[PDB]
């Protein structure tokens, strides 16, 4: 409870390519890198020598190892991988002092999944059983910790944006964030799904149906980089924020994500961009604000802009993380923000997070 010096700064990453945890698995251990992910529900490690892997779950060494014969097969829009379900072994060697048998997905066939260059080999699922593959009865990496351990059922992110950052698995550590701490309610345990109730271009309010922020649903994906918004939302969010700073000209491609653009060693013309979140409270919102920085990545003085269009919602990446300290308070039902001690800022505005807000029908702004 409040202090996890040996969970601090367990978290690496390449700009781009995510943030993953070392973790443990089998008898004896095998160490293997592992991409931190709020936004699926498989813990899923390469199983087979890809070439762009540096290491593999290789299951023959294993002594406790059990097989589940049963396959599961798993598009995305982007690629696929197919494996193999088992159980074994799992720890995290800089989180809680503890060993849970798990199940593992041992990845023996993927396409446009692994990243060439990378330094993780598999993906730590986060999120409900609703979502897992192939069904809901394949108990996630996080509900087996919290069944077969006293590990609290909460986890928190400080994502740093090379990159490094902290998973602290069962509390929350203060030294990671400054001011308090607000909540927004997970609406239904699949993704972690919140519901945004306003969302304002440096103050001004986009005005939209608040139903048209979630449609089809919201969510909070460390697992994937960019602040993605519905398309209509997207239409009406670069509108203002070409708007705010038509001081300069940039190619239209770059608002796509279509072309870069570059200076020489200029953020002050670029709005923040305010999401207000619904609060604890009837009738109660909160709000966090993000930066240029935090919308505008480094590609290597050349920046992509990274808010994008989505026909799955709006998807709060990495983007929107780096700004943050995020409690993912499952006892609860319940995710919550305050201003990571490590965010990427300058000398004249602060990422925030502020309350409380009076914002009515809140309800209403639920996609159905
Ligand atoms: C399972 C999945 C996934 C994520 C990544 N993520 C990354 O490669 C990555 C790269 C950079 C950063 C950062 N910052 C974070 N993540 C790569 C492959 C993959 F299948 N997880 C999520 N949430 O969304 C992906 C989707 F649903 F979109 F397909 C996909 F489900
Ligand atoms: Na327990
Ligand atoms: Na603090």
């Amino acid at each position: 409870r409040g202090s996890f010096v040996e969970m601090v700064d367990n978290l690496r990453g390449k700009s781009g390519q995510g943030y993953y945890v070392e973790m443990t698995v089998g008898s004896p251990p095998q160490t293997l890198n592992i991409l931190v992910d709020t936004g699926s529900s498989n813990f899923a490690v390469g199983a087979a020598p890809h070439p762009f892997l540096h290491r593999y779950y290789q299951r023959q060494l294993s002594s406790t190892y059990r097989d589940l014969r049963k396959g599961v097969y798993v598009p995305y829009t982007q690629g696929k991988w197919e494996g193999e379900l088992g159980t074994d072994l799992v720890s995290i060697p800089h989180g809680p002092n503890v060993t849970v048998r798990a199940n593992i997905a041992a990845i023996t066939e993927s396409d446009k999944f692994f990243i060439n260059g990378s330094n993780w080999e598999g993906i730590l699922g986060l999120a409900y059983a609703e979502i897992a593959r192939p069904d809901d009865s394949l108990e996630p990496f996080f509900d087996s910790l919290v069944k077969q351990t006293h590990v609290p059922n909460l986890f928190s992110l400080q994502l740093c944006g090379s990159v490094g950052g902290s998973m602290i698995i069962g509390g929350i550590d203060h030294s990671l964030y400054t001011g308090s701490l607000w909540y927004t309610p997970i609406r239904r345990e699949w993704y972690y799904e919140v519901i945004i109730v306003r969302v304002e271009i440096n103050g001004q309010d986009l005005k939209m149906d608040c139903k048209e922020y979630n449609y089809d649903k919201s969510i909070v994906d460390s697992g994937t980089t960019n602040l993605r918004l519905p398309k209509k939302v997207f239409e009406a969010a670069v509108a203002s924020i070409k708007a705010a700073s038509s001081t300069e000209k940039f190619p239209d491609g770059f608002w796509l994500g279509e072309q870069l653009v570059c200076w020489q060693a200029p953020w002050n013309i670029f709005p923040v961009i305010s999401l207000y979140l619904m609060g604890e409270v009837t009738n109660q919102s909160f709000r966090i604000t993000i930066l240029p920085q935090q919308y505008l990545r480094p590609v290597e003085d050349c920046y992509k802009f990274a808010i994008s269009q989505s026909s799955t919602g709006t998807v709060m990446g990495a983007v929107i993380m780096e700004g943050f300290y995020v409690v993912f308070d499952r006892a609860r039902k319940r995710i919550g923000f305050a201003v990571s001690a490590c965010h990427v800022h300058d000398e004249f505005r602060t990422a925030a997070v502020e309350g409380p807000f009076v914002t009515l029908d809140m309800e209403d702004c639920g996609y159905n």
